[PDB]
Protein backbone atom coordinates (compact mmCIF):
# COMPACT_ATOMS: atom_id res chain seq x y z
CA UNK A 1 0.00 0.00 0.00
CA UNK A 2 1.58 3.30 -1.03
CA UNK A 3 1.94 6.18 1.35
CA UNK A 4 -1.10 8.91 1.29
CA UNK A 5 -1.68 11.83 0.15
CA UNK A 6 0.22 11.52 -3.07
CA UNK A 7 2.21 14.04 -4.34
CA UNK A 8 0.99 16.24 -7.26
CA UNK A 9 2.64 15.37 -10.41
CA UNK A 10 4.09 18.85 -10.52
CA UNK A 11 2.97 22.18 -10.22
CA UNK A 12 -0.57 22.12 -11.65
CA UNK A 13 -1.35 18.58 -12.10
CA UNK A 14 -2.81 16.40 -9.50
CA UNK A 15 -1.16 13.15 -8.56
CA UNK A 16 -0.17 10.84 -11.29
CA UNK A 17 -1.46 7.89 -9.24
CA UNK A 18 -5.56 8.56 -9.88
CA UNK A 19 -5.52 8.24 -13.31
CA UNK A 20 -4.04 4.82 -12.91
CA UNK A 21 -6.37 3.33 -9.76
CA UNK A 22 -9.54 4.78 -11.86
CA UNK A 23 -8.16 2.03 -14.44
CA UNK A 24 -6.61 -0.68 -12.58
CA UNK A 25 -7.61 -0.47 -8.90
CA UNK A 26 -10.73 2.00 -8.29
CA UNK A 27 -10.68 1.27 -4.24
CA UNK A 28 -7.22 0.30 -3.34
CA UNK A 29 -5.98 0.56 0.14
CA UNK A 30 -3.23 3.56 0.79
CA UNK A 31 -0.89 3.87 4.71
CA UNK A 32 -1.46 7.15 6.38
CA UNK A 33 1.79 8.64 7.99
CA UNK A 34 0.99 6.78 11.45
CA UNK A 35 1.13 3.74 9.69
CA UNK A 36 -2.92 3.01 9.41
CA UNK A 37 -4.25 2.04 6.33
CA UNK A 38 -7.40 3.46 4.82
CA UNK A 39 -9.68 3.17 1.43
CA UNK A 40 -9.17 5.29 -1.20
CA UNK A 41 -12.55 5.93 -3.64
CA UNK A 42 -11.21 7.15 -7.19
CA UNK A 43 -14.27 6.95 -9.29
CA UNK A 44 -17.12 9.64 -9.64
CA UNK A 45 -19.72 7.15 -8.81
CA UNK A 46 -17.89 5.72 -6.20
CA UNK A 47 -16.56 9.19 -4.58
CA UNK A 48 -20.41 10.18 -4.99
CA UNK A 49 -21.45 6.93 -2.77
CA UNK A 50 -19.26 7.79 -0.20
CA UNK A 51 -20.64 11.10 0.14
CA UNK A 52 -23.66 10.47 0.66
CA UNK A 53 -23.85 6.99 2.22
CA UNK A 54 -25.82 6.31 5.72
CA UNK A 55 -23.41 3.16 7.00
CA UNK A 56 -20.70 5.97 6.68
CA UNK A 57 -19.86 8.70 9.40
CA UNK A 58 -17.30 11.98 9.33
CA UNK A 59 -16.68 11.67 13.52
CA UNK A 60 -13.50 11.96 13.95
CA UNK A 61 -13.74 10.22 17.47
CA UNK A 62 -14.37 7.08 16.03
CA UNK A 63 -11.46 4.84 15.52
CA UNK A 64 -10.27 4.25 12.06
CA UNK A 65 -11.02 7.75 11.01
CA UNK A 66 -8.36 8.77 8.27
CA UNK A 67 -6.23 11.52 9.74
CA UNK A 68 -3.63 12.36 7.24
CA UNK A 69 -1.40 14.18 9.63
CA UNK A 70 -0.13 14.38 13.38
CA UNK A 71 -2.26 17.47 13.67
CA UNK A 72 -4.83 16.52 12.28
CA UNK A 73 -5.07 14.04 15.12
CA UNK A 74 -4.47 16.49 17.41
CA UNK A 75 -7.70 18.75 16.62
CA UNK A 76 -10.17 15.86 16.56
CA UNK A 77 -10.12 15.87 20.83
CA UNK A 78 -11.62 19.20 20.63
CA UNK A 79 -15.58 19.83 20.85
CA UNK A 80 -17.06 19.78 17.29
CA UNK A 81 -19.01 21.80 15.00
CA UNK A 82 -20.97 20.53 12.29
CA UNK A 83 -18.15 19.78 9.64
CA UNK A 84 -17.74 16.74 11.74
CA UNK A 85 -21.25 15.78 12.82
CA UNK A 86 -23.46 12.93 11.44
CA UNK A 87 -27.18 13.61 10.98
CA UNK A 88 -29.24 15.13 13.26
CA UNK A 89 -26.79 16.82 14.89
CA UNK A 90 -25.27 18.40 11.37
CA UNK A 91 -28.07 20.15 10.01
CA UNK A 92 -28.87 20.88 13.65
CA UNK A 93 -26.37 22.96 13.80
CA UNK A 94 -25.39 23.88 9.53
CA UNK A 95 -28.78 25.51 9.58
CA UNK A 96 -27.84 28.14 12.14
CA UNK A 97 -25.86 29.87 9.64
CA UNK A 98 -27.02 28.72 6.22
CA UNK A 99 -29.65 31.72 5.73
CA UNK A 100 -26.63 33.85 4.10
CA UNK A 101 -24.95 30.86 1.94
CA UNK A 102 -28.58 29.76 0.18
CA UNK A 103 -28.90 31.39 -3.89
CA UNK A 104 -31.21 33.59 -3.30
CA UNK A 105 -29.04 35.67 -0.41
CA UNK A 106 -25.70 34.90 -2.78
CA UNK A 107 -27.64 36.49 -5.38
CA UNK A 108 -28.96 39.47 -3.42
CA UNK A 109 -25.07 40.18 -2.43
CA UNK A 110 -24.15 40.56 -6.06
CA UNK A 111 -23.68 43.84 -6.03
CA UNK A 112 -21.43 44.05 -2.51
CA UNK A 113 -19.22 41.19 -4.27
CA UNK A 114 -19.15 43.52 -7.06
CA UNK A 115 -18.13 46.36 -5.15
CA UNK A 116 -15.41 44.85 -2.95
CA UNK A 117 -13.61 43.29 -6.06
CA UNK A 118 -13.96 46.85 -7.74
CA UNK A 119 -12.50 48.63 -5.26
CA UNK A 120 -9.83 46.07 -4.42
CA UNK A 121 -8.90 46.22 -8.35
CA UNK A 122 -8.76 50.06 -8.56
CA UNK A 123 -6.64 49.78 -5.53
CA UNK A 124 -4.64 48.08 -7.59
CA UNK A 125 -4.51 50.30 -10.04
CA UNK A 126 -3.76 53.14 -8.45
CA UNK A 127 -0.93 51.31 -6.66
CA UNK A 128 0.57 50.99 -10.11
CA UNK A 129 3.56 48.76 -11.15
CA UNK A 130 5.48 51.33 -12.69
CA UNK A 131 7.97 50.17 -10.89
CA UNK A 132 7.86 46.31 -10.83
CA UNK A 133 5.51 43.57 -10.14
CA UNK A 134 2.73 43.55 -7.72
CA UNK A 135 1.67 40.03 -6.19
CA UNK A 136 -1.81 39.15 -7.45
CA UNK A 137 -1.92 36.93 -4.28
CA UNK A 138 -1.13 39.50 -1.79
CA UNK A 139 -3.22 42.70 -3.55
CA UNK A 140 -5.85 40.76 -4.86
CA UNK A 141 -6.52 36.47 -4.47
CA UNK A 142 -5.97 37.29 -0.73
CA UNK A 143 -8.16 40.12 -0.01
CA UNK A 144 -11.39 39.39 -2.05
CA UNK A 145 -12.00 36.26 -0.31
CA UNK A 146 -11.26 37.20 2.78
CA UNK A 147 -13.39 41.28 2.91
CA UNK A 148 -16.32 39.01 2.10
CA UNK A 149 -16.06 36.88 4.73
CA UNK A 150 -15.24 38.87 7.72
CA UNK A 151 -17.33 41.43 6.25
CA UNK A 152 -20.35 39.13 6.51
CA UNK A 153 -19.16 37.68 9.93
CA UNK A 154 -19.55 40.88 11.18
CA UNK A 155 -15.98 41.91 11.31
CA UNK A 156 -15.60 46.10 11.24
CA UNK A 157 -13.84 48.09 7.97
CA UNK A 158 -11.17 49.14 10.09
CA UNK A 159 -9.70 45.67 10.93
CA UNK A 160 -10.10 44.06 7.55
CA UNK A 161 -6.36 44.52 6.87
CA UNK A 162 -5.02 43.21 9.75
CA UNK A 163 -7.27 40.17 10.60
CA UNK A 164 -6.47 39.14 6.74
CA UNK A 165 -2.40 39.10 7.49
CA UNK A 166 -3.28 37.24 10.26
CA UNK A 167 -5.34 34.29 9.01
CA UNK A 168 -2.66 34.36 6.08
CA UNK A 169 -0.24 33.16 8.14
CA UNK A 170 -2.05 30.48 9.77
CA UNK A 171 -1.62 28.92 6.44
CA UNK A 172 1.29 30.42 5.17
CA UNK A 173 3.79 27.66 3.99
CA UNK A 174 6.61 29.86 5.14
CA UNK A 175 5.05 30.31 8.65
CA UNK A 176 7.06 28.59 11.37
CA UNK A 177 4.86 26.44 13.98
CA UNK A 178 4.51 28.49 16.60
CA UNK A 179 3.59 31.53 14.29
CA UNK A 180 0.92 30.11 12.38
CA UNK A 181 -0.76 29.06 16.08
CA UNK A 182 -0.22 32.61 17.53
CA UNK A 183 -1.95 33.92 14.47
CA UNK A 184 -4.68 31.14 14.99
CA UNK A 185 -5.08 32.17 18.56
CA UNK A 186 -5.12 35.76 18.09
CA UNK A 187 -8.26 35.34 15.34
CA UNK A 188 -10.21 32.93 18.07
CA UNK A 189 -9.60 36.05 20.57
CA UNK A 190 -10.64 38.64 18.52
CA UNK A 191 -13.67 36.44 17.55
CA UNK A 192 -14.34 35.82 21.52
CA UNK A 193 -14.83 39.87 21.40
CA UNK A 194 -16.88 39.79 18.71
CA UNK A 195 -19.71 37.62 20.56
CA UNK A 196 -19.26 39.84 23.85
CA UNK A 197 -19.97 42.85 21.75
CA UNK A 198 -23.10 41.60 19.33
CA UNK A 199 -24.61 39.95 22.34
CA UNK A 200 -24.74 43.64 24.12
CA UNK A 201 -25.58 45.12 20.79
CA UNK A 202 -26.65 42.81 17.53
CA UNK A 203 -25.92 44.23 14.24
CA UNK A 204 -26.78 43.05 10.94
CA UNK A 205 -24.10 40.12 10.71
CA UNK A 206 -23.76 36.13 10.96
CA UNK A 207 -22.09 36.54 14.73
CA UNK A 208 -25.00 38.68 15.76
CA UNK A 209 -28.02 36.14 14.25
CA UNK A 210 -25.94 33.51 15.90
CA UNK A 211 -25.74 35.34 19.44
CA UNK A 212 -29.39 36.04 18.90
CA UNK A 213 -30.93 33.28 17.41
CA UNK A 214 -28.73 30.35 19.56
CA UNK A 215 -27.02 31.85 22.10
CA UNK A 216 -29.59 34.28 23.88
CA UNK A 217 -32.45 31.19 24.06
CA UNK A 218 -29.14 28.83 25.32
CA UNK A 219 -29.08 26.68 21.80
CA UNK A 220 -25.48 27.04 21.96
CA UNK A 221 -22.97 29.12 24.32
CA UNK A 222 -20.99 31.54 23.21
CA UNK A 223 -17.36 29.66 22.85
CA UNK A 224 -19.96 27.16 20.16
CA UNK A 225 -20.89 30.65 18.39
CA UNK A 226 -16.43 31.65 18.39
CA UNK A 227 -15.97 28.07 17.02
CA UNK A 228 -18.84 28.16 14.27
CA UNK A 229 -17.89 31.27 13.00
CA UNK A 230 -14.09 30.27 13.24
CA UNK A 231 -15.03 27.37 11.07
CA UNK A 232 -16.88 29.54 8.16
CA UNK A 233 -13.82 31.78 8.09
CA UNK A 234 -10.53 29.01 8.36
CA UNK A 235 -12.80 26.45 6.04
CA UNK A 236 -12.19 28.05 2.37
CA UNK A 237 -10.65 31.21 2.73
CA UNK A 238 -7.09 29.30 1.54
CA UNK A 239 -9.15 27.60 -0.88
CA UNK A 240 -10.50 30.55 -2.42
CA UNK A 241 -7.62 32.39 -2.91
CA UNK A 242 -5.91 29.46 -4.85
CA UNK A 243 -8.57 29.25 -6.70
CA UNK A 244 -8.45 32.61 -8.21
CA UNK A 245 -4.75 32.53 -8.37
CA UNK A 246 -4.81 29.12 -10.12
CA UNK A 247 -7.53 30.70 -12.40
CA UNK A 248 -5.50 33.54 -13.50
CA UNK A 249 -1.98 31.44 -14.39
CA UNK A 250 -5.04 28.81 -16.26
CA UNK A 251 -5.83 31.78 -18.16
CA UNK A 252 -2.29 32.59 -19.32
CA UNK A 253 -1.99 28.76 -19.86
CA UNK A 254 -4.46 28.77 -22.86
CA UNK A 255 -4.00 32.60 -24.12
CA UNK A 256 -7.06 31.69 -26.61
CA UNK A 257 -9.46 30.79 -23.91
CA UNK A 258 -8.10 34.13 -21.90
CA UNK A 259 -9.28 36.32 -25.84
CA UNK A 260 -12.48 34.52 -25.61
CA UNK A 261 -13.55 35.51 -22.03
CA UNK A 262 -12.33 39.09 -22.50
CA UNK A 263 -14.11 39.26 -25.35
CA UNK A 264 -17.14 37.63 -23.86
CA UNK A 265 -17.21 38.20 -19.87
CA UNK A 266 -20.64 36.54 -19.87
CA UNK A 267 -18.50 33.44 -20.48
CA UNK A 268 -17.44 33.61 -16.47
CA UNK A 269 -20.17 31.43 -15.30
CA UNK A 270 -18.45 28.21 -17.35
CA UNK A 271 -14.43 29.51 -16.95
CA UNK A 272 -15.46 29.05 -13.35
CA UNK A 273 -17.27 25.57 -13.94
CA UNK A 274 -14.64 24.63 -15.72
CA UNK A 275 -11.65 25.92 -13.10
CA UNK A 276 -13.21 24.68 -9.71
CA UNK A 277 -13.62 20.99 -12.02
CA UNK A 278 -9.71 21.09 -13.15
CA UNK A 279 -8.47 22.50 -10.39
CA UNK A 280 -9.69 20.96 -7.30
CA UNK A 281 -8.03 22.90 -4.39
CA UNK A 282 -9.43 20.91 -1.53
CA UNK A 283 -9.32 16.94 -2.30
CA UNK A 284 -8.97 16.04 0.58
CA UNK A 285 -12.34 16.69 2.75
CA UNK A 286 -14.14 13.84 1.69
CA UNK A 287 -13.08 11.38 4.53
CA UNK A 288 -15.52 8.79 6.14
CA UNK A 289 -15.13 5.56 8.65
CA UNK A 290 -17.71 2.89 8.13
CA UNK A 291 -20.12 2.79 10.57
CA UNK A 292 -20.63 -1.35 9.68
CA UNK A 293 -19.78 -3.36 6.74
CA UNK A 294 -20.25 -1.22 3.43
CA UNK A 295 -19.41 -2.38 -0.57
CA UNK A 296 -18.26 -0.29 -2.56
CA UNK A 297 -17.10 -1.76 -6.05
CA UNK A 298 -15.24 -5.24 -5.90
CA UNK A 299 -14.18 -4.29 -1.90
CA UNK A 300 -15.92 -4.58 0.93
CA UNK A 301 -15.29 -1.76 3.12
CA UNK A 302 -15.53 -3.30 6.69
CA UNK A 303 -16.53 -1.47 10.27
CA UNK A 304 -14.40 0.95 11.97
CA UNK A 305 -12.01 1.36 8.37
CA UNK A 306 -11.43 4.49 6.86
CA UNK A 307 -12.68 5.80 3.47
CA UNK A 308 -10.83 8.92 1.32
CA UNK A 309 -13.09 9.68 -1.56
CA UNK A 310 -10.98 12.04 -4.02
CA UNK A 311 -13.24 14.40 -5.58
CA UNK A 312 -9.87 15.12 -7.51
CA UNK A 313 -9.72 12.06 -9.55
CA UNK A 314 -13.87 12.05 -9.66
CA UNK A 315 -13.15 15.53 -11.42
CA UNK A 316 -10.63 13.61 -13.61
CA UNK A 317 -12.85 10.62 -14.73
CA UNK A 318 -12.71 9.75 -18.25
CA UNK A 319 -16.05 8.33 -17.86
CA UNK A 320 -18.17 11.24 -16.92
CA UNK A 321 -15.84 13.91 -18.55
CA UNK A 322 -14.51 13.61 -22.03
CA UNK A 323 -11.26 14.28 -22.32
CA UNK A 324 -10.28 15.20 -18.81
CA UNK A 325 -6.80 16.41 -18.40
CA UNK A 326 -7.79 19.34 -20.90
CA UNK A 327 -8.85 23.08 -19.44
CA UNK A 328 -12.11 23.75 -21.94
CA UNK A 329 -14.38 26.77 -20.85
CA UNK A 330 -16.42 26.00 -23.53
CA UNK A 331 -16.85 22.05 -21.86
CA UNK A 332 -20.08 20.52 -22.89
CA UNK A 333 -21.32 19.43 -19.43
CA UNK A 334 -22.58 15.63 -18.80
CA UNK A 335 -25.75 15.68 -16.31
CA UNK A 336 -23.18 14.51 -13.55
CA UNK A 337 -22.27 17.47 -10.88
CA UNK A 338 -18.29 17.93 -11.12
CA UNK A 339 -17.25 17.72 -6.95
CA UNK A 340 -15.11 20.74 -6.91
CA UNK A 341 -17.43 21.32 -3.53
CA UNK A 342 -18.19 17.72 -2.23
CA UNK A 343 -21.19 16.32 -2.49
CA UNK A 344 -24.02 15.15 -0.32
CA UNK A 345 -25.45 16.30 3.47
CA UNK A 346 -21.57 18.23 3.33
CA UNK A 347 -21.88 20.12 0.20
CA UNK A 348 -19.90 23.22 1.00
CA UNK A 349 -22.20 25.75 2.55
CA UNK A 350 -20.42 28.16 0.74
CA UNK A 351 -20.46 26.73 -3.17
CA UNK A 352 -22.81 29.51 -4.00
CA UNK A 353 -20.89 32.45 -2.41
CA UNK A 354 -17.53 30.99 -3.67
CA UNK A 355 -19.01 30.39 -7.29
CA UNK A 356 -20.28 34.22 -7.02
CA UNK A 357 -17.17 35.41 -6.26
CA UNK A 358 -14.99 33.53 -8.70
CA UNK A 359 -17.29 34.46 -11.28
CA UNK A 360 -17.57 38.19 -10.78
CA UNK A 361 -13.72 38.19 -10.19
CA UNK A 362 -13.39 36.53 -13.94
CA UNK A 363 -16.20 39.08 -15.66
CA UNK A 364 -14.29 42.12 -13.98
CA UNK A 365 -10.66 41.30 -13.42
CA UNK A 366 -9.65 41.44 -17.48
CA UNK A 367 -11.90 44.46 -17.88
CA UNK A 368 -10.09 46.24 -15.59
CA UNK A 369 -6.88 45.12 -16.66
CA UNK A 370 -7.55 43.78 -20.14
CA UNK A 371 -3.46 43.24 -20.72
CA UNK A 372 -3.02 41.78 -16.92
CA UNK A 373 0.15 39.15 -17.87
CA UNK A 374 1.75 36.92 -14.85
CA UNK A 375 5.57 38.69 -14.43
CA UNK A 376 7.11 35.35 -14.46
CA UNK A 377 7.69 32.60 -16.94
CA UNK A 378 4.28 30.31 -16.25
CA UNK A 379 6.54 27.50 -15.86
CA UNK A 380 8.62 28.81 -13.20
CA UNK A 381 5.72 30.24 -11.06
CA UNK A 382 5.53 29.36 -7.11
CA UNK A 383 2.67 26.41 -6.48
CA UNK A 384 2.19 25.23 -2.78
CA UNK A 385 3.91 22.24 -2.05
CA UNK A 386 3.66 19.16 -4.14
CA UNK A 387 2.44 17.12 -1.25
CA UNK A 388 -0.37 19.49 -0.14
CA UNK A 389 -3.53 21.13 -2.06
CA UNK A 390 -3.11 22.63 -5.13
CA UNK A 391 -2.78 26.15 -4.84
CA UNK A 392 0.14 28.85 -5.63
CA UNK A 393 1.61 30.96 -2.97
CA UNK A 394 2.42 34.10 -5.31
CA UNK A 395 1.87 35.32 -8.59
CA UNK A 396 3.61 38.03 -9.83
CA UNK A 397 2.12 40.46 -12.58
CA UNK A 398 2.27 43.63 -14.53
CA UNK A 399 -0.86 45.61 -16.07
C1 LIG B 1 -13.80 28.07 -4.17
C2 LIG B 1 -13.57 27.79 -2.81
C3 LIG B 1 -14.11 26.70 -2.12
C4 LIG B 1 -14.02 25.35 -2.46
C5 LIG B 1 -13.42 24.78 -3.77
C6 LIG B 1 -14.65 24.63 -1.36
C7 LIG B 1 -14.69 23.25 -1.29
C8 LIG B 1 -15.24 22.54 -0.25
C9 LIG B 1 -15.22 21.07 -0.18
C10 LIG B 1 -14.68 20.11 -1.24
C11 LIG B 1 -15.87 20.74 0.98
C12 LIG B 1 -16.24 19.33 1.44
C13 LIG B 1 -17.72 19.06 1.22
C14 LIG B 1 -18.11 17.63 1.58
O1 LIG B 1 -17.90 17.23 2.75
O2 LIG B 1 -18.62 16.91 0.70
C15 LIG B 1 -16.24 22.00 1.64
C16 LIG B 1 -16.83 22.08 2.89
C17 LIG B 1 -17.11 23.27 3.58
N1 LIG B 1 -16.80 24.54 3.11
FE1 LIG B 1 -16.15 25.04 1.28
N2 LIG B 1 -15.17 25.50 -0.38
C18 LIG B 1 -14.84 26.77 -0.84
C19 LIG B 1 -15.15 27.96 -0.19
C20 LIG B 1 -15.79 28.06 1.04
C21 LIG B 1 -16.03 29.33 1.72
C22 LIG B 1 -15.85 30.72 1.10
C23 LIG B 1 -16.53 29.00 2.96
C24 LIG B 1 -16.97 29.87 3.96
C25 LIG B 1 -17.83 30.97 3.75
C26 LIG B 1 -16.61 27.53 3.00
C27 LIG B 1 -17.07 26.78 4.10
C28 LIG B 1 -17.15 25.38 4.15
C29 LIG B 1 -17.72 24.64 5.25
C30 LIG B 1 -18.22 25.24 6.57
C31 LIG B 1 -17.72 23.32 4.89
C32 LIG B 1 -18.27 22.12 5.66
C33 LIG B 1 -19.70 21.78 5.26
C34 LIG B 1 -20.28 20.65 6.09
O3 LIG B 1 -19.50 19.79 6.54
O4 LIG B 1 -21.51 20.62 6.29
N3 LIG B 1 -16.18 26.97 1.81
N4 LIG B 1 -15.86 23.10 0.87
Amino acid sequence: APSFPFSRASGPEPPAEFAKLRATNPVSQVKLFDGSLAWLVTKHKDVCFVATSEKLSKVRTRQGFPELSASGKQAAKAKPTFVDMDPPEHMHQRSMVEPTFTPEAVKNLQPYIQRTVDDLLEQMKQKGCANGPVDLVKEFALPVPSYIIYTLLGVPFNDLEYLTQQNAIRTNGSSTAREASAANQELLDYLAILVEQRLVEPKDDIISKLCTEQVKPGNIDKSDAVQIAFLLLVAGNATMVNMIALGVATLAQHPDQLAQLKANPSLAPQFVEELCRYHTASALAIKRTAKEDVMIGDKLVRANEGIIASNQSANRDEEVFENPDEFNMNRKWPPQDPLGFGFGDHRCIAEHLAKAELTTVFSTLYQKFPDLKVAVPLGKINYTPLNRDVGIVDLPVIF
